[PDB]
């Protein structure tokens, strides 16, 4: 291996410069199966890597795991191996009433409610997505047909208190995050997820291209427990968009 | 007489205009308005000068923000009160990347928040991000009229001197916080310095208003050059041509 | 021109060391008319400069505009040309019930609700006025006769949310400034304006003398809209003091 | 499932109140195998859960993945299921010259270089380990025989810049972390890892007991590349200590 | 012949007679009381709020030196004692409990402190834990068991003020700054035991400089029941805590 | 016996006094009180020593704060409870400017807040500013008795050593935040270091209490580290004379 965690060499990549980066290691094969000649490369900890082909060009699919820290490891080590473009496909909870379950969200930039982004750039630096990647994702969503919303995402280091969930062991939220969801809602923030702030900051401050897309499986203004079939169908719709966007970026 | 505190304008003066081109320099307001059909002076109070024009049969407003976030926040808020929902900023800038030349056009996706006014609308963690449709329109407009264009991050500073790490000053010193800051922004791929985008982009993105940012490069901080007057006017006119062309796509 | 913005040479000043710095460019001519032999030097952007004479000594009047950014440009470039003393005359909204419209406020130091001050000194540094300038302003106010209050001013980077105005497009104020006016009120803060924090910090941290005076045209505890007559009379009232204070400091 | 991510019900735990929480999902089976009646329960994303028996009492082993964010999910959901005591066993890079590879480190408290801890308590709150858990770990290390160091740990949201690694794609470290390792070294900080700040903060501020132990596989003052034999032995050595400590806390 | 090796304490290295441990109360009036519990106590110096006594414990010299109230004077005392050769510091203090289950007369051992002070920042950034030394904490817990006391072990909120930082409204202004409004309830929910005024500075400055520090306090008031402490119970609680800190020092010699 | 928690004073003990002189050193209290009429010791508890005296027929309190903001905040609050509305601090200081000599008198207009206690009364953005009347009285008193006086900004630190960038210590290190800080304050025109003014000035200015700050220079950091044990006594006597004369002007 050429890297500390991923278990990959430069040769394993076969000249690939683009990586699709899901959070869930189980999503990796599912994404790679959508493309030509899918091949398993490695699996260590939360990092599962597959190689495939898109229009005759080698492409990488690699899981980040949940959160900025494991994301930062995966992205850094992929960058060492030659990856220059990163496309994140994730799941999300929407916080705006007009966004429905099954909708697709493309992130222009993220609210930095994480710690890892600060290890690459000070807070004043925008967690902004690459313009070409964002364009490709928006065009891909319009290509396959989806209800799409474009805007700001709140990227949190926690699933519970940082997203103002009170259905917890303690049932309390720290002062800093008390009333925070309502504030983000008023500011037009679309949704909550857990990796985009880190990914977008670390790429935008290091000359790497990054894009972010997510499928809405829950809306916080109406529900908390989603359906275990609409979840899989929403994932498949978002996976279709991210692969189509990758086509436009090769 | 007046529906707002500072601009000295009424809702009827706008005639149903929803878009506004917002330059920093008050003398540039006439320059932009003259490029469009039927230019009319509306009001001139303090640093705020407002001209109304017509683009493709649709009314368009041109309003000076003045230098910096504070007066920009006054202008944008009061225009929004009057009915403006789309704001396109055209400015001047100093590039900090060696590959960006004088005369180049820069479209800002998002800004480094080295200002104070943005914090009055959203906490620092909120991205000073431009509207996607506005950014697209500016990029397309730059390609339409033909320009050397760079798209990326801008450092938006509350000062011209210390916040942009200028040492050619009265004191000759820069506060610890900004010492070595230019080199840091350079390494992070930040294209340039200006003084209004962080405030404009934050206050619009956090209030459901669309904002775009474009600037003409009149100086590059890495090369030994003294700003030329003839090139300064040419670059201004070039950037003005793009912001008007982009406004056509957003109405 | 020897400066980037003001459009003045060192010779244009004629050895002037004191400058009266108003916010309104339309107020420069008003202040210059109170002194002997007024001459318009330059008008560029929001910066309008007039050269006048006070007691056989040249005095500069130069507009800063609203807010710290242009104030920082104006003060720095005047310092480059040779100005060592700065006297700000402004308008203000009082937040204490005992301060009336038409009253004159002399600022000892300012609450730093601005960004530009941080570009000269860290937040812990006091936005304090020069003792001689403050003395001169207090003495000048007592000389011409005025209802004067001396104390702390809140200097904000915005007119609306930073001064907790809700009569706005959004009708919302960010969490940080929610309930802030009541807090400043309890702390004995007299008023809101938009330039003093920047001016006082940048002068006190660079060996320049600065003073701050303002006329009350609005009181936030009673009424938001001022008329026409009282507004103009308060401005003329305040201008007289700043010229009289300049006489003591030369 | 009773929880969102772990795929576990309260019944699955059989009355367990203690969990051993490694970062690596592959380590879960290894820890469980040291105890009686080891049984696999679930595996979803980076969360692999096993149940075993210690002195007749049920005990849980559950991987957190790398970093505070996924740790915060695992710890929250385990708490919901009934876990009250959390013992982390991890890997670490030592930054003190006197600490050797193969040594065992017990963390009293952590430097909070993470984001997730802030979602439970403000920065001023100490990321402190539970006294009983720390005692048990120190006693367990003394029981099986190990070279043990007790003290402060730097817990970082990144593996690279936050631990001041320059052997990276960019080769740069953000200003905030430039010279940070030398600072921690002078302050007597023993080591770097990636989960303790989150774990210790979230437990100490929610009435949960937490302990932290780690095996040194690298010392940053001498070498960077760990050997894949000492690594396995150090892990085994640390696993035996955490299991013995768990015995003392039942 | 020689008067002082340090700026404030008015002590020479010889005054210490080879002592490496110091008991550091906040109150200069408490110094004699602690010293009197050990063998052959003698007053060494008294300057400002720094009163110093030396005494003998199991044939080994021990220093008792007051810090005064707050981090600033604590930082002076600890630093100058360290210059004089002290390597182990044991703080004995008074405290106001904020948990309902902790009673007046109870003894609290601090594992680590919430840093509501300024002086700790002069030694380490806020992210650094104001954590007590493990051996010192162990010795204090064992000493509390030894002499018999109702003991609670956990986190302490260490404040730069007695009033607003501890959310007291019974004041001249009757107001508390936004930052500390509702702060007590927050600390209570986080399981914080009590308020005092020196531990954050002491623990941070020692833990970041290779010095061993321990923290123990006697509860003279519980904020969820009363505000004014009884004079008699105060003396008994102080005496109870003083006995524990000496017994802990015995285990650390 | 006592109306307050720490000072050991009743309001009756004060005899209607509204002004207090507040030295840091409890042993300086008797020295200040001896300069006025009818000096009597009232209480001595912890670092708080209180004397009462008479100035032009008006009762005045002298009460020590101890070193640092925390004990200062207790003393000031509890004196305010007893009816004190005007506070005058007399202290010792180390000058950091080359032009300020040992024996000079410094009047503080406002303080750099390098303390923690000030934050418990007002957020950092609030200026640690002295009362204008108190500052005036101190400047006039210094000119009255004759002294080399400097007026300006003071750095008020929660530590004597690292916060004032002293390296002559046990560890020999200074935390990153304060590394190079003295040079920064020097460039910013900060006169000196002391340990109570930020707390005192912030807590008074934000609670409607009048506060003044004066200090005698016993060390200049650019020329020495150790004060002279004779010039110290002379300088203290000098400053004490000024604070009593200022107190005369404020009754
Ligand atoms: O509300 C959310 N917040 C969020 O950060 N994500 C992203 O995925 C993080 C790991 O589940 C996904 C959702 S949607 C959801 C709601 C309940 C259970 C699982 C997912
Ligand atoms: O370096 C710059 N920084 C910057 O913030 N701007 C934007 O215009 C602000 C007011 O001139 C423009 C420039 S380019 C320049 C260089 C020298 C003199 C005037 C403009
Ligand atoms: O409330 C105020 N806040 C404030 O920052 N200022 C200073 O002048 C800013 C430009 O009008 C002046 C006032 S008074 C006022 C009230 C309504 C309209 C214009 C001024
Ligand atoms: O230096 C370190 N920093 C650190 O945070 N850890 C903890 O485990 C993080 C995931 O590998 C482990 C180590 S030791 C090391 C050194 C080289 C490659 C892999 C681990
Ligand atoms: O609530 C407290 N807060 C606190 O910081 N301490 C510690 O000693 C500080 C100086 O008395 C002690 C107490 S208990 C108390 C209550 C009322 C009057 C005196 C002490
Ligand atoms: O440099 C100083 N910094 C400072 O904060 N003070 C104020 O008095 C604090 C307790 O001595 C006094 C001085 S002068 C000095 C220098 C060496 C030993 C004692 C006093
Ligand atoms: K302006
Ligand atoms: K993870
Ligand atoms: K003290």
């Amino acid at each position: 291996s050429d890297v500390f965690h991923l278990g990959l060499t430069k040769n394993d990549l076969q000249g690939a410069t683009l990586a699709i980066v899901p959070g869930d290691p189980d999503r990796v094969e599912k994404i790679a199966a959508l493309m030509d000649k899918p091949v398993k490369l490695a699996s260590h900890r939360e990092f599962t890597t597959w190689r495939a082909e898109l229009d005759g060009k080698p492409v990488i699919v690699c899981s980040t795991g949940i959160g900025g820290p494991s994301t930062s490891i995966a992205v850094e080590e992929l960058a060492q191996l030659g990856i220059r473009t990163f496309l994140r496909i994730g799941t999300t909870g929407a916080i705006q009433p007009h966004i429905n379950v099954g909708d697709v969200l493309v992130t222009t930039a993220s609210v930095r409610l994480d710690g890892a982004s600060l290890h690459f750039a000070p807070l004043e630096f925008p967690a902004v997505a690459d313009f070409e990647c964002t364009t490709a994702l928006v065009e891909a969503a319009k290509s396959i047909g989806a209800t799409t919303h474009v805007g700001v995402t709140a990227s949190s280091d926690t699933f519970y208190p940082g997203q103002e969930r009170y259905d917890t062991y303690s049932g309390r939220v720290v002062r800093h995050f008390k009333g925070s969801m309502e504030e983000w809602q008023a500011m037009g923030v679309m949704n909550y997820e857990m990796e985009s702030a880190t990914l977008l900051t670390m790429c935008a401050s290091q000359g790497l291209r990054a894009g972010m897309v997510a499928g809405v499986i829950v809306n916080r203004t109406q529900q908390e427990i989603p359906n275990a079939e609409t979840m899989k169908q929403t994932e498949s719709h978002a996976v279709k968009i991210v692969v189509e966007a990758a086509r436009r970026l090769l």
